């Protein structure tokens, strides 16, 4: 083992470093919708309960 | 101490001086061939040092 096989080596950590990585900001920005359609599902379940109570649709959050 | 010993001293020396002298040129030639297959051996590290940068190889020396 010699100085010019750790010098391909390294090149070689150096690229695979550059491209064996995802785009993380691209990943979370489309689970963040998910998160988002996940939550506005669950207010349109839980309009509908208070509509069975009330017979009309909540304004407020905390209800 | 008489001057059948001193041409005796003298043949002697004839012969020492004559043998005793390495090839100097041959040694030397494969010295100098160390020098071209040690030097060789860098400029291969410095193209793969110039990849890592470049993502090429360089066709001149003062790079
Ligand atoms: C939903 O609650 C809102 C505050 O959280 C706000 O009060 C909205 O307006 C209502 O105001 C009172 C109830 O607080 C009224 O009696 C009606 O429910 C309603 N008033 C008007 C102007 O409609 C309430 N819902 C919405 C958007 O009407
Ligand atoms: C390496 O440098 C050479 C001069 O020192 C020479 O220029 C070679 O040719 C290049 O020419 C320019 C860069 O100077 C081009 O954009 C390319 O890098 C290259 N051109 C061609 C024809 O390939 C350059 N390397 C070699 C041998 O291509
Ligand atoms: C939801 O009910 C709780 C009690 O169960 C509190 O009264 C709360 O204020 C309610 N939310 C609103 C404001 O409608
Ligand atoms: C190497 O870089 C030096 C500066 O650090 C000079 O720019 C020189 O010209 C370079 N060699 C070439 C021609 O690539
Ligand atoms: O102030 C009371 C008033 O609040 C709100 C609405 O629910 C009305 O129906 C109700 O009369
Ligand atoms: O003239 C610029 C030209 O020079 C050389 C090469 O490095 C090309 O990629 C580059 O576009």
């Amino acid at each position: 083992f010699t100085l010019i096989e750790l010098l391909i080596v390294i090149a070689i950590i150096a690229i695979l470093a550059a491209v064996l990585i995802p785009n993380l900001l691209a990943a979370r920005k489309r689970a963040n919708d998910t998160v988002v359609t996940a939550y506005l599902n669950d207010a349109v379940k839980f309009q509908e309960m208070y509509q069975i109570d009330n017979n009309s649709y909540t304004s407020n959050q905390a209800a």
